C-alpha cells in the first residue's frame, strides 16, 4: 500500500489533508515525542504536565476508514515516567496500550487498521492508578477517521467543512493550600499524591481548551468568516462536557462522534461523554464575536471552558436587529 | 407581518397558543420586567435572586418556526445591577446578549428571527463572571419554536398535546455557615464572594422546579387526566439533569430539545444537557399520583428536584395490579 | 395464559431464556427476598447494605414485550426497615412502589404488563429521604424486556447475542473520619446521618461494578471467546455513567436501552443516565484482556468502576500489530 508521512500541526489546527480520499487505503505515518514540563494552566495555576508532542491536547491525527495507522511514539531519556497510548480508534490490546509501554529511552512503532469512521480519543494509559493520572496530567489527544467519500448527513447527502478546529477539553486537579492558592512541585512524581487527593473529590480546578485558560481568547481567538462551514471536534478523555457556540448552532452534530450515524440538527448544546470525541458542523451566517463554551456556566467562566471564534461579514437584520437601543 | 402581542403566563404554565400555526409568519411581541429580589428556597434556605418577569425559571414564550420575536425587555430603577438576554433559539450577537446590555432604568427593545424549531433556554449574560452567576440567581427561561403544522413523531406523523408544562429547573449555590446553615445577605453584591466559593466546588445547595423546594408538590401539584398528552418542556440553564416520570415514561421524547430531529420513545429517563430545553410527551394511562424527578434521587430529594402529577380517571388492572396485599 | 417459574441467578449472570419467545405471552413468575447485611466494598471500606436477593446490583430478570410479570416480594422479619418495589418498566402506582411497601416480615405479590421493550431500572422506593438512601446502599436492579421477537438494528434486522451480562454500577457515600479511614455501623439506621452528609457532596466514597472494588477482576474477571457477540446490558440507579470496553467498541448500542429505538454504531463511550438502563452489543475480534470501564477514569480506577473481560482465541495482525517492539 502506498506510504503517506504527515506532519503533524499543534492543536487547534490540523495537519493538511482531504475530505474525500484521494486513493484507496494507505498507511499513514505519525511520529510523537512525549514531553513532560511544567506548564502554566492560569495566572497563579501550574500542572505537572505530561504531553503528547508538547501540546495539551495532543495534536489531531486525520486518515480515512480502511487506512492504516503506523504510529513512531518517543519517549525521550530525559522523562521520568513509562508512558503508551490506546486509541480508541483501533481494535485490540487494549486500543494499542498492552504493545506500546516504553520507558525513558525507548521508542515504538504500532500498526492499527482505522475500521471505524469518527473521531475517536487517543491517551496515554500506563496501568492501575497512572491511568486516570497520567490523563488527567496532559496525556490525550484524537484521531479522526473520515469516512473514504467524506461526511454524510443524516439523508446521506455529502457535506463539506471549510475549516476544522481541534478543542482538546481537559480537567486537571491542581492541589491548594488552606487559603485555596495552588501548589508547586519539582515534578509529576513529587505533586502525585496531593494530586491524588483532589481527585478523589471529582472536582476539577482548572477545565480549559488547548492546555491553558484564555488559550482560545484574545490573541488565540479562532477565526472564521460568513459563511464558512466549520467543524469543531471537541475530545474529552476524562469528563463530560456540554459545548455551545453562543450565538450560532450545531447545524449537523455527532455528539457521539461516529460519522456513520445520523447527526441531530439545529442543537443549542450538545454532550461530549467523558472519555470521547464528538463533532459539530456550523454555517456562520452573523459577523461579530461568538464563545464556544461548556455550557455548565461555572465550568465555562471560573473553570477555564471558553473560546472565542472572531467572524468577519456582512451583518443580516432580518435574523436579528435592535429595534429599541438601550434607553432611559 | 401581522403583530401578535402576548400576555406571558407564569411557570409551570403557558400562554394561550395553537400548535399549528393559525396563519403565516407573525412578529410575536413580549414584554419582560427584570425584578432583583430575595426568594425563599427552601425552609431556612433564602437566594439573592435576580428575575425574568419575577419568576424562577423566567416565562415560556411559544411561537413558530419562521416567525419573528420581538422582545422588550426593561430594567426598572429599582434594580442593583446590569442585565441582558441570550436567547439560544437566536443567530447572531451571543443570542442577543451584545444588543440587550440595559442598566436600571433603561429598556431596550430586540428582534430576532426564530429560524429553528425546538424548546431553547434564554438567559441573562452580561458578560465574564456576571454570566454563571446571573444564571445561577434564576435569570433563564424557555422559549419553545414549534414547527409551523404542529410537532411529528420519528415517522413524521402529527402528534398533539393537551396540556404543555414548563419545568423550569435550576442549580444555586447558597453559602453555608461552619454549622451547615445557609447564610443570608442585604443583596446579591453582598452576597457575591461567598457564592462564587460554593460555585467553585460544582456542588449546588439547592436544585429545584419553579423556584423553590416543593414548589411543585402539595398545592402546587401539577394535574392530568387519564387519556390526556402532556408535554413536559424542561430546562437545565447550567447543569445536566435526568428528567424521570415516577409510574409513567416519555413516549416521544426530544431529549436535546430540537422538534426537526426523529424523537425517541418509550424511555424511562431522559437527559437535558445543562444549557438546554428537552420536551417529553406522554399519554397517562392510570390515574393516582406520579413524581417527576431529577433521577439522581439525592438531587431530587436532598437538594429540591421532585415535582407531583395528580392524575384522574379509572385503574386499569391488565397494566398493574396489586395480586397479594401486603400480608404476615 | 401459561405460568413460567423462573429462577434467578446472581449478577453478572443472567437466568435461562430464550432471545425470540418460543410462545405468546406468558405470566413470568420471580421471587425475591430482601437481604440487610454489611458488605466489604473495598478493603478496609464496609456498606450497611440493603439488597434485593443478597446481591449487588439485584438479579436480572429477562421477560418478553407483552408478557406480564408477577413478582413475589419478602421482607424478613430480621430486617430492620419498610421496603418495596419500582419497576421503571411498569406503568402506575409509581412503579409498583405504591402497592408493595412491605414491613419486616411481610410479603406482597405484584403483576405488571411488560408493554415496553427494553432494559429498565428497578430499584426500592420506600418514600421521601428513604427513597435515595435505600437506593445507594444497594436496593437496585434490572428487568430486561426483549421484543417478541428478539432485537433488530437500525435497520431492522435480527440481531442476536452468544452472551449477556448485566453490568450493575452503583454509587456510594460511606461516611469518613477527618483522616480519610471509613467509619463502620451496627446497622443502617446508626450510619443514616453520617451517609446523609456524604450524599449532600453528590461525591460518591465508591462506584462500583457488582457491589464491589475488584469484583469482575481477577477471579471475577468476564470471560469470551473471539467471535462471541456479547451484550452488555448496564444498569446506573442514580448517577450517570459513560462505559466504555477498552480494545473494543460498542458494535450496536441503546444508551437510553430501550429496543425499538435505532441503536447507535461504532461507539468508543456510551452514555447511561443516572435512573436507567442502556445496552451494547460487541463482536469480540481480539484475544486478550479488555477493561470494561466507567471512562471517567478517576471513577474507573479510583473509585472502583473497571470490569476486566478476558478473551481466548487468534490474534489478527491486520486490525493490529506491534511493528517495532519498545527498543533503545
Ligand atoms: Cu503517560
Ligand atoms: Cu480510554
Ligand atoms: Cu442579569
Ligand atoms: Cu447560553
Ligand atoms: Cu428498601
Ligand atoms: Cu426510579
Ligand atoms: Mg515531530
Ligand atoms: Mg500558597
Ligand atoms: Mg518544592
Ligand atoms: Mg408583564
Ligand atoms: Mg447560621
Ligand atoms: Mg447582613
Ligand atoms: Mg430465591
Ligand atoms: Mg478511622
Ligand atoms: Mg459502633
Amino acid at each position: 500500500l502506498p506510504r503517506v508521512k504527515h506532519t503533524l500541526v499543534p492543536p487547534p489546527f490540523a495537519h493538511a489533508h482531504e475530505q474525500v480520499a484521494a486513493s484507496g487505503p494507505v498507511i499513514n505515518e505519525f511520529e510523537m515525542r512525549i514531553i513532560e514540563k511544567e506548564v502554566q494552566l492560569d495566572e497563579d495555576a501550574y500542572l505537572q504536565a505530561m504531553t503528547f508532542d508538547g501540546s495539551i491536547p495532543g495534536p489531531l491525527m486525520i486518515v480515512h476508514e480502511g487506512d492504516y495507522v503506523e504510529l513512531t511514539l518517543i519517549n525521550p531519556p530525559e522523562n521520568t515516567m513509562p508512558h503508551n497510548i490506546d486509541f480508541h480508534a483501533a481494535t485490540g490490546a487494549l486500543g494499542g496500550g498492552g504493545l506500546t509501554l516504553i520507558n525513558p529511552g525507548e521508542k515504538v512503532v504500532l500498526r492499527f487498521k482505522a475500521t471505524r469512521a469518527g473521531a475517536f480519543v487517543y491517551h496515554c494509559a500506563p496501568g492501575g492508578p497512572m491511568i486516570p493520572w497520567h490523563v488527567v496530567s496532559g496525556m490525550a489527544g484524537c484521531i479522526m477517521v473520515l469516512p473514504r467519500d467524506g461526511l454524510k448527513d443524516h439523508e446521506g447527502k455529502p457535506v463539506r467543512y471549510d475549516t476544522v478546529y481541534y478543542i482538546g477539553e481537559s480537567d486537571h486537579y491542581i492541589p491548594k493550600d488552606e487559603d485555596g492558592t495552588y501548589m508547586r512541585f519539582s515534578d509529576p512524581s513529587e505533586g502525585y499524591e496531593d494530586m491524588v487527593a483532589v481527585m478523589d473529590t471529582l472536582i476539577p480546578s482548572h477545565i480549559v481548551f488547548n492546555g491553558a485558560v484564555g488559550a482560545l481568547t484574545g490573541e488565540g481567538a479562532l477565526k472564521a468568516k460568513v459563511g464558512d462551514n466549520v467543524l469543531f471536534v471537541h475530545s474529552q478523555p476524562n469528563r463530560d462536557s456540554r459545548p455551545h457556540l453562543i450565538g450560532g448552532h450545531g447545524d449537523l452534530v455527532w455528539e457521539t462522534g461516529k460519522f456513520h450515524n445520523a447527526p441531530e440538527r439545529d442543537l443549542e448544546t450538545w454532550f461530549i461523554r467523558g472519555g470521547s470525541a464528538g463533532a459539530a458542523l456550523y454555517k456562520f451566517l452573523q459577523p461579530g464575536v461568538y464563545a464556544y463554551v461548556n455550557h455548565n456556566l461555572i465550568e465555562a467562566v471560573h473553570k477555564g471552558a471558553t473560546a472565542h471564534v472572531l467572524v468577519e461579514g456582512e451583518w443580516d437584520n432580518d435574523l436579528m436587529e435592535q429595534v429599541v437601543a438601550p434607553v432611559g
